[PDB]
């Protein structure tokens, strides 16, 4: 037996696997249980800590992926199938993974905890793009990633009920954070230097841990990639969550909350998944059925209220967006859009798209969007209309909620760093018009271009090494800049006055000012006044 | 006669005239100033449409400018050329319906295209006798026959009690039409071609030109039009019959006339002209800038419908139009009524002063509409920057009142069969006495079009003299042919017509013509498409 692969955690002994990374070995501990399987009567309930086990638990393989919808739109297509589950679907999925240097760090190492995205309805920590082996091997980081319940299983709520209180998927995340505090030192990780990092729904989850006091004691720094707790999609009211849970219950034949939830608990997991999408109030894109609820408990108030009133003084935050946040969402529900054609749409198709892209918009609000995003020089130009449609979706859902978050955090004492990721992977199978879609920065941050068998360019390998250094320097120090490296140029903190952010592309860092400032003034200041007063 | 200059004796329908041999830089010109075209609109004739001037006996002396129509005289900055150059230069009188004619000397042997000037002054001021409207250069240099008329302004020209016989409104526009009718009948006596008449005007003069395009009885009196920094459409050029009735009724009250329209108008007719002028400004519904009390009324007669309705539905097939704006349309109006603004300081305003200014500059805007303006014109990188706020304030006023109504007009005329040519005048006169922050204010292109830099005693630069000659050629080439371009001179950059597809316009500055696309397109989409919907809804 290898002593480097034998770890005793509070619940007992584990056995990891020595994994080969380009530059040398890594110790991986995959499929560690952090909770009692949330099955049977425990479905929809908060996670309970995993009871101790006898003997040496085998932690050499990834465990089950949480029960979720599987995309079947483009079968065989890498573009969709890379995000699809790579392990068996099961309700028994509350497991975490730990990658550490081989041998085990001599001194306590900063911990990076990954929270995946997938609109709160999908995802797994076992995906190839979330492989912590490069960050551990190259940057000496202790990387942790956990599975958390998604869809009805993680976010169906009957607010005020004891049986289905909502936000349990976030509680699974918090339980994995408590686990890190209690056991990461056994792996050589520093529980006193924990950075959460997530993308999309994962970034929204990270934001929701910033905004929930019982989570705040479990981490020190945060990275929010292409997602935020504020915004049109990350949360729902207690009323809206109650409406959707009641409708799904009706859809599956379930007719008192105790009674309704009990019936929902008798339903096979796939019956619940089969109706998940049928509870959205309007035809929409970038809207998910079961998401965090503003319960007055995990979230004491709405993320908008909490970001405006919170004290973020002793907090360091790295935030950012990709060049084309909304391009993916268009091929899913906007007529005229396809991955297989150049998607040159007509003016009518654009006006129709704005209603789907901004489903909460009134006739007047949708017109304000249309008149803002039209190029009044070429108002009928199909390329402009196609790109404007991508921008509406990306700006509304990601860029302007990010701009609002960075602004409020900066104004309220946080130390904020903002970026725009503009590099399209050479390997990308989505059409060129989609540009840099949501999530296609992750493989660079994780350092996948370092594996020579993955067919990335040399430029991309050097670029991945750069991003790995920004992220791990941020985790170590709260600053993504290299203290050893003089002349960079430096990455300035984002401030309300200077609104500085940098561009992450193949060229050296470029400092820019104002994150889509005029456009986000429209979304963040004007449009709310349009949907409020009228 | 007998010893008189034989070139200065001309007969018209009303009788004989004697003109004057004037000196222009390049040679002599014939001027016939102070020709009467209407019966003096005095006494019982006040507020009534003009009556054609009855014939006179003997030779009428037409060697001097006549009376300026009764109007408000600016006394804001005394001694200041900036304000006093627009002030009346002849006696104020209700007896003011006279016109001026400049022609080459000797008079042309063959019929010459006619240019008819309609001055601005918010429909409350102006005169055709002003130095910047001197037709001597255009007559001498370009061989033009230039006509300019005085038309009633203020209460005298535009007070209306709509539906009444005694004060029907738009009489100031009828004075203009009467002067157009006069040109048709008599211009051939001066060597002018009645079949080639181009109207040209600036600001309220341009709104007037547009209103002649939109009124059928005027359409037979001209062939081409130039609208400089003004349009019939827009927030200030017209008022509803209801609003004109409200203002006339209030003015009556303010001067002692108790509100039957006959009784009210009769009483208004007994009031000294200065009493009416003293209260003119007190009838505006809100604290505002770029809003005038007595302006054309949508009467269902001169204007069959609103200028917006008429520009959207009209057939402009056989029409050639030259339209344009100056670099800083709104800068003047800020020193007038926006707190924080002065001609004597750099006018760096605060955010609060900007929000306050938007309410004065867009007086019809609701709380939500004013916020849409504020959020559009703010630079969200430097939202507190006083220079940006100052310039944004000028832009709101200029865009709202001139640039976007012009963009709207050019678009609708172009879409409905007209040949449109658009420009942006960007040259600030070297002689200008307004501060540099005001840039190129409203009306400061006029002296270049009229060719004042050609007079060496006026202290303009050589560049400016060459530039004036260029503009005189664009304008007269347009009057002659419906195209501002010189056919002989090809390699010289050309001026493309403005179209809905390409939205092309040119820059008129010291540098050769530069073609630009989209006349403040994103911003004017806001004023012309969005803002009205913010009214139509909340
Ligand atoms: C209420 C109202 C209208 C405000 C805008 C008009 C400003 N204005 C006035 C004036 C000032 C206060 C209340 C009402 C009117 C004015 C009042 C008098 N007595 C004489 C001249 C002017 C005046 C002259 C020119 C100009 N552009 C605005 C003016
Ligand atoms: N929303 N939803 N996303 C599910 C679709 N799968 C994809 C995901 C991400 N990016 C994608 C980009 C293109 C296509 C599918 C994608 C980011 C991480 C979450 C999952
Ligand atoms: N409107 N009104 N303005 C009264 C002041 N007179 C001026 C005029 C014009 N420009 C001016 C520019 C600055 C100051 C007064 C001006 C355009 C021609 C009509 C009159």
């Amino acid at each position: 037996e290898d002593p480097q692969l034998l770890v005793r955690v509070r619940g007992g002994q584990l056995r990891g696997i020595r994994l080969k990374a380009p530059g040398g070995p890594v110790s991986a501990f995959l499929g560690i249980p952090f909770a009692e399987p949330p099955v049977g009567s425990r479905r929809f309930m908060p996670p309970e800590p995993k009871r101790p086990w006898s003997g040496v638990l085998d932690a050499t393989t990834f465990q089950n992926v949480c029960y979720q919808y599987v995309d079947t739109l483009y079968p065989g297509f890498e573009g969709t199938e890379m995000w699809n589950p790579n392990r068996e679907l099961s309700e028994d999925c509350l497991y975490l993974n730990v990658w550490t240097p081989y041998p085990r760090p001599a001194s306590p190492t900063p911990v990076l905890i990954w929270i995946y995205g997938g609109g709160f309805y999908s995802g797994a920590a076992s995906l190839d793009v979330y492989d912590g082996r490069f960050l551990a091997q190259v940057e000496g980081a202790v990387l942790v990633s956990m599975n958390y319940r998604v869809g009805t299983f993680g976010f169906l709520a009957l607010p005020g009920s004891r049986e289905a209180p909502g936000n349990v998927g976030l509680l699974d995340q918090r339980l994995a954070l408590q686990w890190v505090q209690e056991n990461i030192a056994a792996f050589g990780g520093d529980p006193m230097s924990v950075t959460l990092f997530g993308e999309s729904a994962g970034a929204a989850s990270v934001g929701m841990h910033i905004l929930s006091l019982p989570s705040r004691s479990l981490f020190h720094r945060a990275v929010l990639q292409s997602g935020t707790p504020n915004g049109p999609w990350a949360t729902v009211s207690a009323g809206e969550a109650r409406r959707r849970a009641t409708l799904l219950a009706r859809l599956v034949g379930c007719p008192n909350d105790t009674e309704l939830i009990a019936c929902l608990r008798t339903r096979p997991a796939q019956d619940l998944v089969d109706h998940e999408w049928h509870v959205l109030p309007q035809e929409s894109i970038f809207r998910f059925s079961f998401v965090p609820v503003v319960d007055g408990d995990f979230l004491s108030d709405t993320p908008e209220a909490l970001i405006n009133t919170g004290d973020f003084q002793d907090l360091q935050v790295l935030v950012g967006v990709v060049k084309d946040e909304g391009s993916y969402f268009l091929v899913y529900g906007v007529p005229g859009f396809s991955k297989d054609n150049e998607s040159l749409i007509s003016r009518a198709q654009f006006l129709a798209g704005v209603r789907i892209g901004v489903p909460q918009a009134s006739d007047l609000a949708a017109e304000a969007v249309v008149l803002h995003y039209t190029d009044w020089l070429h108002p009928e130009d199909p390329t402009h209309l196609r790109d404007a449609m991508s921008a509406v979706v990306g700006d509304h859902n990601v860029v302007c909620p990010v701009a609002q978050l960075a602004g409020r955090l900066a104004a309220q004492g946080a130390r904020v760093y903002a970026y725009i990721f503009e590099h399209r992977a050479s390997t990308l199978t989505w059409p060129l018009w989609m540009g840099v879609p949501h999530g296609y920065e992750i493989e660079f941050i994780f350092g996948l271009p370092l594996d020579p068998s993955l067919n990335y360019t040399t430029e991309e390998r050097i670029f991945a090494q750069r991003l790995m250094k920004y992220w791990t320097n941020f985790a170590r120090t709260g600053d993504p800049n290299d203290p050893r490296d003089s002349k960079s140029p430096q990455w300035p903190p984002y401030t309300t006055a200077a609104q500085q952010y940098v561009s992450l592309n193949l060229k050296p860092l470029e400092v820019r000012r104002g994150l889509r400032a005029q456009t986000c003034a429209f979304w963040n200041r004007f449009l709310p006044k349009l949907l409020s007063a009228t």
